[PDB]
């Protein structure tokens, strides 16, 4: 079982079940229409979260984590744990598109 030099890939920590302490059940929403729920620790930081996001085939840069309603843009904390920012009970999501530009000109004082 010695294979070539294969390409490199980044992978999601299994799953916790549904029995397992300190979970909560959070349910990614794509703007195509489609739901995905899985659960995860409540000891997990909101970092993880951008992964499990850029293996659906969505990057972070181009979209982001949400709150359900009342809705509001969430950004995830390097240090505050799930949990912590909020997501102590099971919550839904929803990736929306990050606030870009490809122009400019104009300028504010």
């Amino acid at each position: 079982g010695s294979s070539g030099s294969s390409g490199e890939v980044p992978d999601l920590p299994e799953e916790p079940s549904e029995t397992a302490e300190e979970v909560v059940t959070v349910a990614l929403r794509c703007p195509n229409g489609r739901v995905l729920r899985r659960r995860f620790f409540k000891s997990w930081n909101s970092q993880v979260l951008l992964d499990w996001m850029m293996k659906v085939g969505y990057h972070k840069s181009l979209y982001r984590l949400s709150t359900s309603f009342p809705r509001r843009a969430l950004e995830v904390e390097g240090g505050s744990s799930l949990e912590d920012i909020g997501i102590t009970v099971d919550t839904v999501l929803n990736v929306e598109e990050k606030e870009q530009s490809s122009q400019s000109g104009p300028s504010s004082g």
